[PDB]
């Protein structure tokens, strides 16, 4: 998920909620120094975010489909 | 709200849930044919996601600032 983690942090930062300095320090730390437990914990965060993000995708697709097909 | 919708769709794009066509197709509908209710529904879903991102933002910062900063 080393690509997935970049895409999550990027996503958070792109929409506000995280600043540039934190994103680049986070990704340096994640890639070089985070311990196996610390990588598990971040993986939970990204999984929560992936399920949040997918839910919203289905809402928007379903909203759009319902408006067109009705 | 529009900027939140566009940047959200990007976040959907990069993870590949959504097909390529959806962005232009959804934005054209959202901006040009969505009823007052459909527009409200779209903003409300996107605010509920923004609130998930804000909470997740703070939880990432609070949980890991020490481990990140301590190693310089």
């Amino acid at each position: 998920d080393l690509g997935h983690i970049v895409k999550t942090i990027r996503c958070l930062e792109e929409e506000g909620h995280i600043d540039k300095s934190f994103r680049e320090r986070f990704l340096t730390w994640y890639s070089l120094r985070a311990t196996h437990r610390e990588v598990r914990v971040v993986k939970d965060f990204v999984e929560t975010f992936m399920e949040d993000l997918s839910s919203l995708g289905q809402q928007l697709v379903d909203t759009f489909s319902e408006s067109i097909l009705s």
